[PDB]
């Protein structure tokens, strides 16, 4: 036991003789759970499951365990769970989960990672003609606030090629459930998981949803079988953990996050990949601060994790969705998934792009000699053909055969 | 008769009482004012005032009345103004028979139950109905610097938007402008709505609690089984009384200014208006910007919260360009669910049409275009005063939805 | 009775045991005051009225009052103010008050505002056709340094006529009280208040100056008249809050200014407006930190008064005076005044300013041909007339007819 | 013994005595191990390598010692190895490592630098034919991202004269290991000793990688060998680095990064040169605020560009803006203004290609370019071969005397 002898806003601080870091503690009066954070040799900074409804001083604790684990197993697919591990419909009769885990593991062997050399079919032509994704890569869809990011996981989710998914929803609009779901038939919505939770919940749900969907990809990959991890905005976890840790005594360091966000983050982020047996695929959200590159927690991001596509709204002002900026963004394993033919077409129209995003000034401008420099003279000829082959509608989803047949007939 | 108040000065004042709930109010004992606990400690605990904080001194005393604050609403409240704590502002009346006591603060429906938004909601205006299209359900924001179209657009819509109970919180605002929304509103819109007045002079919890206290009437006339609209002007007035009510207490600062309270409790209330079980919240939240820049702390925030953004630039209020609605920087995150394909394609190549010109548009000026060399700049400017009679409309004038597709369909060709 | 245990360059603190907040006290040996603004359970944060030179530790403090109030009267009319309510000028008798005010009252209750639709005309040309002040209605004046506001004021001194004139001079050259006495004729200093403190004063003598003004338009307001208030350099009044408030222990919001300088300024602002009997119009002067009008005090105050009009550097340099960027100025109750014919001519007047500094440098480099645009052509025909329709010189005072029907012309 | 007061995060804080500083103290019962950053009086605030969870008030701490030193021996060649010095895999139990010596040495002073020769053979045709190296001039590569350094690296660690190959592979992904160590044949992993961290790993070991090399290196420099050491991605120490001091707490000076690190990284690395009881050839990489830093503080810089990848052309090395400082200490003049001349032989290639576009193209004079246009072919495949194109030191030199004629 112990008394509780200070209530903020977001942290609780307690006495407890000797309490253990994880380890969790239930509020004797009132049923509410809490986990303990840091220690003061005395006081200890737990952090409530729940809202801070009545909070006295010297309310009472009691043990109840020793570190947080959720419970998992094969009676789980098609279901809609909440951060913590519960099952958040009720409308279905209540699961048997036979397997318990912890919600840190530690990732696999770097020795025993195998090497990524088959594609992941998925869809957007861009993200495909262009940028390929590996089966074992873990890209990343860097965008500021409302620029796309939820659309291009709807145009990847709706024509993925998984065994499994397991999608979150960390600190998100309740809106958006549905309309996820509305784009998931039941082929692919018989093998998926949703792992919701909004931003009205609290701070450590919205903090343990990255982890909870980490844990159940885990044990779907230790089946056996590949399985597709997609987080949308994981900067909403960085956020929930920035406002855990900054109000239990520990500093600023470059954005107001604390060291434990940098000390955390790629221990979360670096267990997807391939392994021994199965391979997560992991496609992580992440929404930047402002729409700059010195953002603390996108340029790391940026930094550990192999494959950045940047969205820009200075594309989405003229209306060209998806507003993926072919300059800003690259794959770092097209080099070792397609054919010689596919990296040169593609590498040829990038060229074709990029030409293009500086010799237009001079079209608009009358000098311009058609004749002279071969390469704008291919840019501007294949311009509205490159434009049809970049931006598409959301519905409309493409197999890959089809993206590198236009591939080569925009490039030719 | 329990504590003394040990502590006096800036937004909160600290006593020492124990065994204090949080959120639970209590009296000044020798002064009628009382007060809210927002953070307590060992023995000493933060109270928040509803009233200034002169006059007072050490040890006075300050006994108890309730274990939380809550609101009394009723039927009987249509056509009548409400203050921010609940009360009303109107003296000539004879005070209502509110009967239900409804708490402050409350929880969204569950995400589940949220069904998918697919009506549109007609505004009016011409540019945010053919271009950007609002939907039954959907929360929308107005995004804006200081003085440049929020409260006159927001005029424009409750002068043109139909609904069955309308819910209009006028928070940390200046008071010649209830009178301005009483007058622009007809007599059928006043026989239904209610409004929430809380002018910029009033202490920070008043400032405070007003939005929550509106969305908590929004709330009330949802559960009856009605399409409420809710419009709330400078939320933003909400987030600074958050911020210097959070600092006051002792948090720090994330994010330029702004505790990380105020983040975590946006959402906490923005959340609660959309599509429901029963009846459904059209919420429209205006955003005041600390600069014409969009990338706010706190326009970036409600702009990741919400379900569609009008942004309106200064630049083109420089130009006399009313609305001054930014095409191309602004978006409505339903419009493809809310309209068929043909609106939806036309809608498109306008907005397309609208960012050529901006492009187009700087060497003109300069005099360096030259027509002929590229099809689709020219076709920007051969429509460009045809779409602008389109995209630019008189404060006294409202449009219906079907003159706006007619429109659209002309201009688009 | 107390005694002071530190000095701290702005604001004192002392060991008064339970004294009310805002009550005032003399330093006992010496002859000067000081107020309590802020309680640490037996120690009192205190300003001082005076400079802070001389003073120890263990010197008394003697109560006097609960609340510093100012000796308001009918015979203010014609003579000079003090910031905290004393005469100044001794070359005459100390004059008869009957009344005490405090110095913060309440705004008027916003049901009883009465929306303001009669015009105020100043004598400016631009603020009567393409501008137009309501009776009742508070106003701004932003530019930088030395680009023309007190011009401007000395222009509306002699121009506008209402019944009371209550100046304020709050922070302002010591040089100016005299020339602000050589623009108003006897017809004017005999129903002008002048409210004058200097960039000398204590920081409370600055701070407490505004709401000495308002105090007295607020007692003319309560008879029955129409009372023009104008202050000189409101931010004046924010930057002395703004060195109080950080002496205080306030933290730094916005752009170097503590929150309580952003709360306190709205209950100054919002008490000179529409009344139920009587009516203040006001003219706030606020000076930018740069040139830019995004400063943080001119946004705020930008965000709560009934109209600004922004004066430039650019246009001070042009050598055209008074400098009005008409752009970016506005006026929240034109159209509830004005007739509608005058509003679209003004409406046209600032289309064709706008169109003129469209095609300038279209013109001046010498690409304009005379005929292709059916705007440009009547804005460059028009440019002069515009002109010294907008150009006033400081001794030059038009009426509101001459001007409606200079502007009907010239805009057609 | 120790024990600890409170945990914040992660600094740790020990009540105990004569502590010292870079002490590396040592959780009793888990064995878990923790370094010294700050001493109070009698309270000293410690980090942690491992994690957190776990940790209450009273566990005590073996104090293991005064500065964390690493086993270091002639039977690591062959051997994976962790950035503190620890084996990678149980899977081989350790062998004798009867030497122990620290992480920290003090270096020879800048004013005592040697002339350099004995020509560093290394294996691409480019370099050593016209950017030689020798054996203590230390080499920063200029690699961007989409570029193909692990090729050039993997192909330059096969056929480089060095009898000890030390490489030190610091903070990367834990796929890139096994796509770095799939391209090295066992001929060269039977000589290797390799460090390798990955992001998982702490910031205070994934910063000892580099003195753990530097160390390891130098011991093998001692027993009269030449040794080259890699360092993939400077820019990784530098931002684990960051992240030691900044946890520690520091006020930074240049973007984010406090003064530690440019107290550290000098002192890092312009120790390890030309010493003359046999040395040590250092290639550095650096990804494109400590650029300059790097190549104002090393000898003779490599560039690499994507744009020059743009192209199928491997190594994606630019001849034009990439230079070696130390060739006229090393190889003769002759060599070296043949060298010269080819390198203003393909840098008018691109002052005469602009005006191939345009309608002027003419001849009379281009004494640099008109010889380039004819012997074009034998430049593009001289600075040209594929990834396993291993070519010997007397046929670079004569290769080069027939792209020179
Ligand atoms: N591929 C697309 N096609 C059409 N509209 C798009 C596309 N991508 C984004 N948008 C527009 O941008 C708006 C917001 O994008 P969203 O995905 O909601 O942003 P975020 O994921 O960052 O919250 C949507 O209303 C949508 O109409
Ligand atoms: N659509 C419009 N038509 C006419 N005038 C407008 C329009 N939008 C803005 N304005 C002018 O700009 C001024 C400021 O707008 P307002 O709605 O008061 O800004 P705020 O967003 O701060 O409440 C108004 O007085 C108005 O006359
Ligand atoms: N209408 C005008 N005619 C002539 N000079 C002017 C006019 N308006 C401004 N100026 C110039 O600006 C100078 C300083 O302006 P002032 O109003 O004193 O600046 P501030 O805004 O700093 O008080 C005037 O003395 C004058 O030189
Ligand atoms: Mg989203
Ligand atoms: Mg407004
Ligand atoms: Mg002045």
């Amino acid at each position: 036991e112990g008394k509780i002898i200070n209530i903020g806003g977001t942290i609780i601080k307690a006495r407890l003789p000797k309490a253990r870091i994880g380890a969790f503690y239930k509020i004797e009066p009132s049923q509410r759970l809490a986990e303990v954070i840091a220690i003061d040799e005395d006081e200890v900074f737990l952090l409530p499951f729940e809202h801070v409804s009545g909070m006295y001083c010297g309310q009472w604790l009691s043990y109840q365990g020793d570190e947080f684990k959720i419970r998992v197993g094969d009676a789980l697919l098609g279901r809609l769970i909440d951060g913590i591990g519960r099952p958040m419909e009720s409308n279905i009769v209540a699961p048997y989960l036979p397997f318990e885990r912890s919600l840190y593991a530690e990732p696999p062997d770097p020795l025993l990672r195998q090497v990524i050399d088959q594609p992941f079919i998925l869809g957007v032509r861009a993200i495909d003609g262009l940028l390929t994704c590996g089966i074992g890569q873990r890209i990343g869809i860097f965008a500021g606030s409302g620029v796309g990011k939820s659309t291009l996981l709807g145009m990847i989710c709706n024509g993925a090629s998984a065994d499994i998914i397991v999608l979150a929803l960390i600190g998100e609009r309740g809106r958006e459930v549905n309309e996820f779901l509305a784009l998931l038939p039941q082929s692919t919505l018989s093998k998926c998981v949703l792992v919701v939770t909004t931003s009205d919940r609290p701070a450590l749900e919205r903090m343990k949803a990255a982890f909870t969907a980490t844990t159940i990809a885990e044990y779907f990959r230790d089946q056996g079988k590949n399985v597709l991890l997609m987080m949308d905005s994981v900067t909403r976890y960085a956020r929930a953990a920035r406002d855990v840790g900054l109000a239990s005594g520990e500093p600023d360091v470059r954005g107001g996050f604390p060291p434990s966000v940098f000390s955390s983050l790629p221990k979360l982020l670096e267990r997807a990949g391939p392994a021994p047996k199965g391979s997560i695929t992991a496609i992580y959200t992440v929404l930047l601060e402002s729409d700059n590159v010195n953002d603390p927690i996108g340029d790391e991001v940026r930094s550990i994790l192999d494959g950045h596509i940047v969205l820009t709204r200075e594309l989405a002002e003229e209306n060209h969705f998806p507003a993926i900026d072919i300059g800003l963004s690259a794959s770092r394993v097209m080099h070792n998934v397609v054919t010689s033919e596919h990296l040169r077409a593609a590498a040829e129209c990038k060229k074709l792009i990029a030409t293009y995003k500086n010799v237009e000034l001079l079209i608009r401008i009358g000098e311009y000699t058609m004749g002279q420099d071969p390469e704008a003279d291919k840019a501007i000829k294949n311009r509205k053909l490159i434009q049809n082959f970049i931006q598409q509608s959301t519905k409309d989803i493409s197999s890959y055969e089809k993206t590198i047949e236009s591939l080569f007939k925009v490039v030719a």
